[PDB]
């Protein structure tokens, strides 16, 4: 099946004033769309190389699958772990199980957020900040992935895109304000489901 | 202590190819940050060394590389850029380098194609560079990721492909960015670096 | 203070037949010594470059500091988390607190060993396998570092060197038998102290 | 279905520069392992692609890179080696390449010293390569980490610097290994690759 761009589960302006409509449109229709197109071409290229038994080609195309495939995976998860304040955005208590696990690990929900913010701001270059679990209702950990590498060896609970294109038009260089503002639109209900499922 | 080097031209001197807004942020915010992070990083490696704390010494390594590289790349960037009415985009002001580029790629135009292709090929944050292996040596196009600086070769000129270098003006259209920056490339500076070939 | 090669806490053949005298001698007197020499040379070059306010040189030397500094750290810890069978080597009961924590995290000591061996055998190229903790008697985790990168952002409990020079003379390509045999000389007494201390 | 290519000479034909024991293990064990690894990774890749499993598709990309790169590298390696009687070390059997090397490094011997230095400078597992940008093009010495294959250039000849390539015979003395392998470099083959200049 040819991969396609998953529609957003809300209007492009539903996350304002935390994430502008302009960013949402470009981020989804341009960047994410590009990763989808790139993934399709890459797999097609890998397919031909495999059929031709061209090892050099198969290995070279590997980076493309990883970059575009990881981009597709990451953004698909990103769109879903966000929501407007009217649809549960920022409603941490709509995730009782995950919230209880978070407080046990970091002491409190707010302490967890400061640690997460710190991690996002510590990412050098393009990357993502993630809250992950080692299984259904498992132990929680904060991790980061570079460029468009996806979370592996664990199940993603929620992610925050730290590529500059995810916030520059609005927050400019002030990524600290983007990080602190995105908390208002985190779809915790979706995070609750991912944590309980603990599906890597 | 390291400091932020002033730009060699007004913040709007590169328009309409690079907006005044980007230059101010890119210089006063981004480059400044690498400068601050570098000083703070070297400070740590110092005390860490005098304390015989290898774990801490190695831990600061990344910060020194990221911020130090950040300081190096941007400092070179500002200098290999120039307004049109001041030599910007004037390839003929680099006789020796131009000739070498024509010999390597067949023509200046073919070199540009190769460079643009390379710039647009960068995944994530990085830089595109033209380098030489020595004074008036062999030319090559390379890239570095994040803020890693060119090593093992002498930088002739670089183009910042980090999103913050063009997003405000070109948005996601990095192709238009690569296309437009050729108009403000300071070839006179590239020429000096090439002839000097200072690794 | 110039860095020097730390003496082994036991004879060169005290670890046989799990690790030959020959390997220990070369691994210690040669490999580790090389990192020590490289570490001193790197820090000296970094100092001169710093004094000369030479950013390029400062940046370039970081790889040597990282590589050699890491090598010194990793092997220094390695010699200490190993011990003759008659001196507590392979005696997990000498690590009551650690063993308990290990049993709670992985269910049992054997299950932990399986997970560790799997991680060790999964390393591509040169690297290390580690059991770390986030703090004194904190949460345990299995991780790996590539080449000579040291454990950072966590406290090392014990590590296993998977570079080929650590086993090739005796096990040749059979790194699986090397992984299995080393558990016999693991100094759990040392791992206990490191875990209880939990010093990052 | 990928298979292990036979050697173009007996297992002891490269002595005393590379022992028979090394050749047998390196070829029959190590190289074979990458072949098997490549075959398995490719099958897992096809199954994931047909199941629309992007996460699984991305994950196996590293195995294709590592094993496929290992297969490519070793296959190139056996062919750019040869017994003294079969053209081993006969640099003048590569007129064009040699002229290019002398023009670049001043002399063939200066080239060898620079290459040895690059080889000894490799950190961890890796390879040393002499490459060209195209047919009878510009020469350059580079290195690749672990089993990464040469990309963006055409491999003229490579020297394996993984410890398994020399430890049994040279132990930690990689310098003597580098200096001895020049005697068995198949320059006739190098000449052909340089003239062809086929990237990959
Ligand atoms: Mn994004
Ligand atoms: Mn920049
Ligand atoms: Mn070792
Ligand atoms: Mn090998």
């Amino acid at each position: 099946q040819q991969y396609t761009l998953p529609p957003l589960p809300y209007p492009y302006d539903a996350l304002q004033p935390y994430i502008s409509q302009q960013i949402m449109e470009l981020h989804h229709k341009k960047h994410h769309q590009t990763y989808v197109n790139g993934l399709n071409a890459a797999l097609e290229a890998q397919k031909k190389a495999a059929e031709a038994t061209d090892v050099p080609k198969l290995v070279s195309v590997q980076q493309a699958i990883k970059f575009n495939g990881g981009g597709h995976i990451n953004h698909s998860l990103f769109w879903k772990n966000l929501a407007p304040e009217k649809s549960g955005g920022g409603k941490i208590d709509q995730a009782p199980v995950l919230k209880a696990a978070i407080e046990q690990r970091w002491g409190s929900f707010d302490k967890f957020k400061d640690a997460f913010n710190t991690t996002l701001l510590g990412i050098q270059g393009s990357g993502w900040g993630w809250l992950v679990t080692d299984g259904p209702k498992g132990k929680l950990d904060i991790t980061t992935t570079h460029d468009q590498d996806p979370v592996t060896g664990a199940a993603p609970v929620f992610g925050v895109d730290m590529w500059e294109h995810a916030y520059y038009l609005q927050y400019l260089n002030d990524k600290a304000s983007y990080a602190k503002g995105i908390w208002n639109v985190i779809n915790w209900a979706e995070a609750e489901n991912r944590y309980i499922a603990g599906d890597k």
